[PDB]
């Protein structure tokens, strides 16, 4: 939970929706194409036109000792690429990568990703499950996409919060504050759905999904004893 | 809830694993490139060398009257193009299509889309969002994607169920089975997470997340009374 800058290595759909949400931070595009300059400048960016590939260029875009850096590039060959030169610049700095087909994320995580995330799965999946209805679509839809009514948040537990060492069940998160608590992180690990005798410590990321107003309800039952 | 033929226009990541989901029913693939042609047979579907832009291709495909049609193309364009064909065929068959560019959601359902599904909002966010901890991440990945651990799934409630009638803080759901209840359908329309005094009805969807073992109980727990 640090505040250096992003670096956002190849250019694409995926990338301008990840701009958008990054829209408040310093980040740097590394892109050959030089048209995408305008939309870049236009989003608060900094265009660095160069090659993801060549590690000159991902040195000019400041990966070393970078926030992390994100990586999506037309093609998973260039991705795991791209990766390679990272690591040989800094091999401690976060990177996420976007795989397209499911076979390469093994690679793509042997060559450095700290996270992948493959859309064609998930995808492909969401589809052939919305042959007869759209209601598992449009929760995803919804929730990941469009944003609209619910939005799918972490919550990281401060030292001295309330609900230090109180287990899920005494807890009751949901019907206090109407946050549906889908899994517990802790030490980059996650705990899908936590049983009711787990209690929680701090530094752990509650991971839950809600309205606003309800998360922001969270957020202060939550809260260090003051 | 039929049992008819699918047809998916146009060939990706998102169809081969959308393909692999359909493993076993009868599937018709549209699409011009041969290449394809091997992988689409030895996947069990029937390939059908066309274009889906064009009306009389669609036919070939037996897009009249089919369970459903999957649309994903190189191109926002081209799959705006292949519905408005498929619409002139038949007004009434499901479609469901992935869109590239959020700004073409609504056209894209303007043409008759059934259901929009948009990979690179869902991926550029869920990017964003790691920067720092890829607990979200790591969820998503295993739930819709990898389908590891949990899996998310849409439990229709038959008639005579016995739940049938029963508030949702009544039938207490995830304690009995262990599936967390993310939401409802009906008339498909979806109520994220309905309220604890609302009553289910045959015909209703109950969309949860849970393992194998969970889902398969909370199927038990629905059955209709004997």
């Amino acid at each position: 939970a640090k505040s250096r800058h992003v670096v956002i290595c190849g250019w694409s759909e995926s990338t301008l929706e990840c701009l958008r949400e990054l829209r408040g931070s310093e980040v740097f595009v590394l892109a050959e194409d030089e048209n995408v300059r305008k939309k870049v400048l236009r989003s608060g960016a900094n265009f660095v036109h160069g090659d993801p590939t060549r590690v000159s260029d991902l040195e000019k875009a400041n990966v070393r000792g970078a926030r992390a850096v994100i990586v999506d590039l037309e093609s998973d060959s260039e991705t795991i690429h791209c990766i390679l030169g990272i690591r040989k610049i800094d091999e401690s700095v976060r990177i996420i990568a976007e795989a397209e087909r499911y076979e390469n994320i093994e690679q793509l995580r042997m060559a450095g990703a700290d996270q992948v995330i493959s859309p064609f799965v998930i995808s492909g999946r969401l589809m052939s499950r919305s042959i007869d209805d759209g209601y598992e679509a449009m929760f995803v839809q919804d929730v990941l996409a469009e944003e609209s009514t619910r939005r799918m948040v972490e919550v990281p537990i401060p030292e001295g919060s309330k609900l230090e060492g109180v287990s899920v069940l005494d807890a009751d998160i949901h019907d206090v504050t109407g946050v549906i608590i889908i899994g517990v992180g802790r030490g980059d690990e996650l705990i899908i759905d936590p049983p009711r005798d787990y209690s929680f410590r701090a530094g752990d990321i509650i991971l839950g999904i809600g309205k606003p107003e309800e998360i922001e309800r969270l957020k202060n039952y939550i809260s260090a004893l003051v």
